DNA sequence: CCGACGTCGCATCAGC
DNA sequence: GCTGATGCGA
DNA sequence: GTCGG
């Protein structure tokens, strides 16, 4: 409905992020973008829009420009703007960040190509990034990532039938599509007072090829890419999948917190603070009167956390805010 | 006026 | 060689 | 860039 003003802003995100190196300005002009993608008329001044939470006076100028003139000036100049919509645009490579693309641009490195002639200044994630570029824009039908969660829990089952595996994130909301795929997984032999449990599973998905490379991986966290086997047809995209392990008494406070959504977690975070609780990825724990959080209180379900906070539990199709 | 604005695991660099 | 800092993604 | 202490 402002389609043309949140691209505005969305444009002027990521060149604050990529270009100025202001990270703060673009969660800025994202928050904007946001508000205004809910505001529920089409924007006659910015004026009208100044009233939403996080647009303030030079977004409502901005908006005033683009709705006299279609456009808007700065944002002109800058997209034709050699280097700068180059440095912008090799951060789409996944493992380029804003200083990674500063510096390529700077040695004349600008295009995906330049980047295709020049692999040995790339890191490995970085090339993974480059190798994927295309496949990492995609989305994630439903459809395959239900044929991905049948992998996943089948290869962790068989390495050990005790381990626990939740596939979080969009999916677990009920969303028709996913950017990626986040597996939380424990074991009851892990907890936060308690060793290679994480590598074995990464090892099992490797062995059966559905783990095809690695961006990163320690003793918790795996990032790297998979992809379904191929069925005649073409073959499916690479895919984002990211496997952490969690401590056993933080694993709840895990799931719920990479099922989101962001707004979510928000509001919820929130009101728990509100009934004197604090809660993080990891616990929920009890402000004190002085404001002093104590111990972290047992959870072994989602639904205890609920509880403690005196909510109604939450089907997670529900959790969009 | 002027500081907060998410926090953290991992890879890899800069410094010693 | 080790330790802390920075970049990155999420 | 926006907000708020
Ligand atoms: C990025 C982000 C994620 N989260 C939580 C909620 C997300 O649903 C969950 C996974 O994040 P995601 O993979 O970046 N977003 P998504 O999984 O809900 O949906 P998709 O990956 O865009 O398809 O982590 C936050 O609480 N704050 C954040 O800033
Ligand atoms: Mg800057
Ligand atoms: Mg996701
Ligand atoms: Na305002
Ligand atoms: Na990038």
């Amino acid at each position: 409905l402002n389609g043309g003003i949140t691209d505005m802003l969305t444009e002027l995100a990521n060149f604050e992020k990529n270009v100025s190196q202001a990270i703060h300005k673009y969660n800025a002009y994202r928050k904007a973008a946001s508000v205004i993608a809910k505001y529920p008329h089409k924007i006659k001044s910015g004026a009208e829009a100044k009233k939403l939470p996080g647009v303030g006076t030079k977004i409502a100028e901005k908006i005033d420009e683009f709705l006299a003139t279609g456009k808007l000036r700065k944002l002109e100049k800058i997209r034709q703007d050699d280097t700068s919509s180059s440095i912008n645009f090799l951060t789409r490579v996944s493992g380029i960040g804003p200083s990674a693309a500063r510096k390529f641009v700077d040695e004349g490195i600008k295009t995906l190509e330049d980047l295709r002639k020049n692999e040995d200044k790339l890191n490995h994630h970085q090339r993974i990034g480059l190798k994927y570029f295309g496949d990492f824009e995609k989305r994630i039908p439903r459809e395959e990532m239900l044929q991905m969660q049948d992998i996943v829990l089948n290869e962790v089952k068989k390495v050990d039938s005790e381990y626990i595996a939740t596939v979080c994130g969009s999916f677990r909301r009920g969303a028709e599509s996913s950017g990626d795929m986040d597996v939380l997984l424990t074991h009851p032999s892990f907890t936060s007072e308690s060793p290679k449990l994480l590598h074995q599973v990464v090892e099992q998905l490797q062995k059966v090829h559905f783990i095809t490379d690695t961006l990163s991986k320690g003793e918790t966290k795996f990032m790297g890419v998979c992809q379904l086997p191929s069925k005649d047809e073409k073959e499916y995209p690479h895919r984002r999948i990211d496997i952490r392990l969690i401590p056993k008494d933080q694993y709840y406070c895990g799931v719920l917190y990479f099922t989101g959504s962001d707004i979510f977690n928000k509001n919820m975070r929130a009101h728990a603070l509100e009934k004197g609780f604090t809660i993080n990825e990891y616990t929920i724990r009890p402000l004190g009167v002085t404001g002093v959080a104590g111990e972290p209180l047992p959870v072994d379900s989602e639904k205890d956390i609920f509880d403690y906070i005196q909510w109604k539990y939450r089907e997670p199709k529900d959790r969009s805010e």
